[PDB]
């Protein structure tokens, strides 16, 4: 943390943050969500980290070079250490990236190494080659070298993500799935795990072995698992919570902007809220059905009437303000809602649905005040506009993500946030073989458009290809885009160091500080 000259620090440097739900895991290779990544950034540090404004900056690597954007060499700082005092070495990164790639680990982020094009990853994922054939090597204890199969100019931007953080081999090997318990875990970020009470709290304490420990200010941070946005706001206003999670309740938000304007932080955020359709299950394997659902949803009512938190109506998966996005707004988005409704009704009638044999399906969502109120609204809109009946089902976060990967569901509430600021952070998740593809969408035309992006060495051709890839996704109605999120959350006036400038919201508690109050 960089405390401005003249700010008076509180005697007690502790922080309580709400984190939306109970994490899936603390193992960097088993996680895929925001809550998970929030805790992961405080505990495990990769090659690079984001600075306080979100720019990729030195993490365990203090400096790096590339050769033709295909061979990347990372010089690791000599004083990087784990919490047990042992050095963090390039051997740790070699082991960790191989563990990520290995199919036996079954990471949801195994394809992150495909997104970066590390050599031999496709064969490794397919079990044709052992994980030790992965194109990574330790040239010495402080030098990690990565070899890609084609030039990737934005490669280094990927490296702040939890899936490419190191994990401690000796703890993993000795404790198996209990390696992350407080008595067993070993970490290399600014913090260490003190307590983990499922469905109550996660408490982290400063890691004195962290290389940049002298600049850490907060001594202890607690992450809570509250999925009710109303309750989070209530426990923030009671004094318990210093920073709410960044999901805001429909019940209270209008009042909050007028009651505590200065604490209501609203900033750009590279995330898209959408309804995920299970493309491999009838009747959702019919494009007419998917297009009808997409067109009949009225984004203006949802975004400006039922939610009104500053979100923008969406017509694509990749947010249009992602670095490198030059998207073409489809003609259906410019139409009136009545024109979209007739087309929707026309397509469903064409798909075989009638008043006596209507379309009836489930709308799965993770427990939340915000998601439940939006799903009830969407169910009413789809009933009014298209005559379809929806049965709402809530599931806790970890189970919800597992259900979507299991892929026998119908429609699910969804939302993807960028891992790096470039359109392929979204687009790669719709590849046929992506480990993150919970839409279960498989299009050879879409796959080809993305494969073509690194075969050109031109940003304009790349951007035109991303635009066409979005058009292909839209043409197939893989998903139902709803809105691009804003990052809205409450932050107490005494919490210093949170700029809101990072559109990825990669916060590190080592960057914050508590002002005297």
């Amino acid at each position: 943390a960089d405390v401005p000259a003249g700010v008076q620090l509180a005697d007690k440097q502790t922080l309580v943050r709400n984190n939306g739900s109970e994490v899936q895991s603390l193992d960097p290779h088993k996680i895929e969500g925001v809550p998970e990544s929030n805790v992961s950034r405080d505990l495990f540090e990769g090659l690079l980290i984001s600075d306080v404004e979100g720019h990729p900056s030195p993490g365990v690597a203090e400096k790096w070079e590339n050769k033709d954007f295909k061979v990347w060499t990372f010089h690791l700082r000599e004083n990087a250490k784990w919490s047990d005092g042992t050095p963090v070495t390039a051997h740790d990164f070699v082991y960790s990236w191989q563990r990520l790639a290995d199919p036996n680990t079954a990471s949801p982020y195994a394809s992150y190494l495909q997104y970066g094009h590390i050599a031999n990853i496709d064969d490794i994922i397919a079990g044709k080659k052992p994980a030790t054939d992965l194109g990574v090597k330790a040239l010495d204890d402080h030098t990690f070298e990565v070899t890609l199969s084609e030039p990737v100019p934005y490669f280094y931007k990927l490296l702040v993500h939890p899936s490419v953080s190191p994990v401690p081999k000796s703890a993993v090997e000795k404790f198996g799935d209990k390696w992350t318990q407080p008595a067993n875990i070993v970490t290399n970020g600014a913090y260490k795990l003190k307590n983990w009470v499922v469905n109550e709290r996660i408490v982290l304490e400063r890691n004195p072995q962290y290389w940049d420990n002298a600049k850490t200010v907060i001594n202890q941070v607690t992450y809570l698992p509250i999925s009710s946005e109303v309750t989070d706001v209530n426990r923030y206003r009671s004094g318990e919570i210093d920073m709410t999670y960044n999901n805001m309740p429909i019940e209270l938000f209008q009042k909050l902007k007028k009651e505590i304007p200065n604490e209501v932080r609203v900033d750009p955020y590279l995330c898209t809220y959408y309804y995920e359709i299970n493309n491999q299950k009838a009747p959702f394997n019919d494009v007419r059905v998917r297009t009808a659902l997409k067109l009949a949803l009225d984004r203006d009512i949802i975004v400006n009437k039922v939610k009104n938190q500053g979100d923008l109506p969406a017509y694509s998966y990749t947010p249009p303000y992602t670095d490198g996005a030059k998207l073409v707004e489809p003609e259906w988005f410019k139409w009136s809602q009545q024109k979209r409704n007739e087309e929707a009704k026309k397509l469903l009638a064409e798909a075989g649905f009638t008043a006596d044999k209507p379309l009836t399906f489930d709308l799965l969502y993770n427990t939340s005040d915000l998601h439940k109120k939006l799903a009830i609204a969407v169910a009413s809109i789809w009933k009014k506009n298209l005559g379809v009946n929806v049965n709402l089902e809530n599931q806790e976060w970890k189970t919800f993500l597992d259900t979507r990967h299991q892929g026998t569901f119908d429609v699910a509430r969804a939302g993807w946030c960028a891992d790096y600021n470039e359109p392929t952070s979204f687009l790669n998740t719709m590849l046929s073989d992506s480990s993150n593809n919970t839409a279960h969408y498989k299009s050879p035309a879409f796959d080809k458009l993305i494969a073509d992006t690194l075969k050109v060495a031109d940003d304009t051709q790349r951007s035109e290809l991303y635009a066409k890839a979005e058009q292909q996704l839209d043409k197939d109605s893989a998903i139902v885009p709803v809105y691009y999120y804003v990052n809205a959350r409450l932050v107490k006036p005494w919490v210093g160091g949170y700029t809101g400038k990072d559109p990825l919201d990669n916060i590190y508690v080592k960057n914050l500080y508590i002002i005297k109050h």
